[PDB]
RNA sequence: GGCCACCUGACA
RNA sequence: GUCCUCUCC
RNA sequence: GGAGAGAGAAGUCAACCAGAGAAACACACCAACCCAUUGCACUCCGGGUUGGUGGUAUAUUACCUGGUACGGGGGAAACUUCGUGGUGGCCG
């Protein structure tokens, strides 16, 4: 169990040394094929570092990305992916 | 005339 | 040039 | 946010005013390391160690150049030159 489908996928266990700009660029290049991405959020503060939220336009895209990219080697660490527990503001105010 | 502490005051 | 309270805009 | 005032930490300084005038300290940010973090967010923003950069600190408190109130000289005189916090203790 542990999550119902959502537009946004939560990714963690990311390499904490990658600068924010580069991380976002790589995440975009790797997840682009699944569908349109409305935004990608990454912060390197104490609590959000090592994590990222990739907001997809279509839920189905979130799903295919989650299934296909689970454990994918990224900057030498296998990515961990799950649906976001709640909608991202952009999706909620939409 | 030096040195540490403290006091008063200037700066802030 | 930090920080705290007060006044005013 | 901004503009005033009080309180003042840290640090520098010492009769006092003025002109010039750094440094120290605080604060902000950047870089590299180290430590911590496996964290579900949508208002930046963990800690430490080095190094660096910055400010209406465009400050003022040393240093400097002028004078002021006292005190040391010389000079009939004009005037010219030396010295300028409190207390206890330690080092010739
Ligand atoms: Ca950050
Ligand atoms: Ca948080
Ligand atoms: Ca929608
Ligand atoms: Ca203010
Ligand atoms: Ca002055
Ligand atoms: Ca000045
Ligand atoms: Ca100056
Ligand atoms: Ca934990
Ligand atoms: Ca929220
Ligand atoms: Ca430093
Ligand atoms: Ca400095
Ligand atoms: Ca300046
Ligand atoms: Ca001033």
């Amino acid at each position: 169990p542990e999550t119902r489908p959502n537009h946004t996928i939560y990714i963690n266990n990311l390499n904490e040394k990658i600068k924010k700009d580069e991380l976002k660029k790589s995440l975009h290049a790797i997840f682009s094929r699944f569908g349109q991405i409305l935004d990608i959020l990454v912060s390197r503060s104490l609590k959000m570092r090592g994590q990222a939220f990739v907001i997809f336009k279509e839920v189905s895209s979130a799903t295919n990305a989650l299934r296909s990219m689970q454990g994918f080697p990224f900057y030498d660490k296998p990515m961990r992916i799950q649906y976001a527990k709640t909608d991202s503001d952009i999706i909620a105010k939409m």
